[PDB]
This record gives C-alpha cells, sequence and structure tokens, in this order.
C-alpha cells in the first residue's frame, strides 16, 4: 500500500527535512569508520511515506501509549539508518529491524543525529561500506535515511526485548562526548512510522 511523493526543493516541507538533516550532523568518536567522513550532505530526494494501513498502525498504538501517560504520547521526529529501508517503507517496522546488539537492548533504534544514523546505512558498523565500491565513507553512492515521527511515551533515562516495566521506551543520554545527541529505543514497531524517506550522498569535506 506505499506510494512515495516527491517534495519539491520550494517546499517549506522539503526544507525543514533538510534543515534537521543538515544541522544535526557531528563528529563521531571513531573518526568516520563506520559512517565516512563528512560534515555535511548532498540531498537528493526527499519523499513523504504514506501509506493509511502503517499510519493507522502508528496512531492506534500513539493513543494507548497516550492514555498510558496523561494524554501525552511524547512524540518525536527522529532518524533512522537500516540496510532495511525498503522493507520498511513497505512492510513497517517490525523485529527484524531490531539492532539486536543494541547497547539498551534488542529493539528498534533512533537518533536525534542524522550522522548517527548514518553510521548504520550500509549495516552495524557501516559493514562493509556501499555495494559498488566496498567503501563505508563512499562519496559517490547514493545513501537513504528515515526520517521517523517516533512515539517515546515515558521513557527510561540511561546515563551512558521489553521496555522497562511502566516504561514505552528507553532513551540513552550521552554522559562523555559533550556534544553527543540523544538515542531513543523503543520496543514494538508501531511506535514508529518512517514519514520520510531521505535520498542523499554525505559530502567530500575541503
Ligand atoms: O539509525 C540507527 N540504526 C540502527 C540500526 C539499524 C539496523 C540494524 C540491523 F541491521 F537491523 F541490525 C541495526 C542497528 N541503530 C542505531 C541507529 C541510530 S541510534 C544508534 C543505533
Ligand atoms: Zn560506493
Amino acid at each position: 500500500g506505499t506510494i512515495l511523493i516527491d517534495l519539491s526543493p520550494d517546499d517549506k516541507e522539503f526544507q525543514s527535512v533538510e534543515e534537521e538533516m543538515q544541522s544535526t550532523v557531528r563528529e563521531h568518536r571513531d573518526g568516520g569508520h563506520a559512517g565516512g567522513i563528512f560534515n555535511r550532505y548532498n540531498i537528493l530526494k526527499i519523499q513523504k511515506v504514506c501509506n493509511k494501513k502503517l499510519w493507522e498502525r502508528y496512531t492506534h498504538r500513539r493513543k494507548e501509549v497516550s492514555e498510558e501517560n496523561h494524554n501525552h504520547a511524547n512524540e518525536r521526529m527522529l532518524f533512522h539508518g537500516s540496510p532495511f529501508v525498503n522493507a520498511i517503507i513497505h512492510k513497517g517496522f517490525d523485529e527484524r529491524h531490531a539492532y539486536i546488539g543494541g547497547m539498551f537492548g534488542a529493539g528498534i533504534y533512533f537518533a536525534e543525529n542524522s550522522s548517527k544514523s548514518n553510521q548504520y546505512v550500509y549495516g552495524i558498523g557501516g559493514g562493509t561500506g556501499c555495494p559498488v565500491h566496498k567503501d563505508r565513507s563512499c562519496y559517490i553512492c547514493h545513501r537513504q535515511l528515515l526520517f521517523c515521527r517516533v512515539t517515546l511515551g515515558k521513557s527510561f533515562l540511561q546515563f551512558s526485548a521489553h521496555s522497562p516495566p511502566g516504561h514505552h521506551s528507553v532513551t540513552g543520554r550521552p554522559s562523555v562526548n559533550g556534544l553527543a545527541l540523544a538515542e531513543y529505543v523503543i520496543y514494538r514497531g508501531e511506535q514508529a512510522y518512517p514519514e520520510y524517506l531521505i535520498t542523499y550522498q554525505i559530502m567530500r569535506p575541503e
């Protein structure tokens, strides 16, 4: 049921998505090993992902959460990077998209930093990089990220499966790298919706 609608660069909705993509790039502690070396992106395309079934799956769960949490879904817009982008946009988030080895357990991980998600585009740890050149820092090959609507509800704070009892998600607060943004984990696929498919290249710094 999924339809992808291209957004014009002239569209204010394209511009705010791009600004969040570009402005949440940071440097990574791996010196760019997993994700490549870059400070910014070349945005090639932004699409609205539209699927009535999967939206309604998302909002049904959102209401359940919100009623458990004084009418507060605690809804975020967060980045997701995966080798399974295509299956996510077509079938929705489920168990097969979980980062089994994640630091907060087997669940689906999301980042405030677009550049953190970028590290998972070609697999955990960047895998072996792009399929064409086997280059984790490929400046030529087209990448895709999801910009997702995420329901956090009451989130368990971790300074650094099931959500912890009485909670709907886990928040990873960075506690060493002063410039890192938060990372989040949900344990039910129904708590995220892939609103935007972003296609891009990482840009070689001058
Ligand atoms: O955007 C992200 N994606 C993944 C991720 C995606 C897919 C997979 C797998 F291939 F399914 F196993 C594993 C991990 N992990 C994280 C983030 C951003 S927050 C840091 C953790
Ligand atoms: Zn490549």
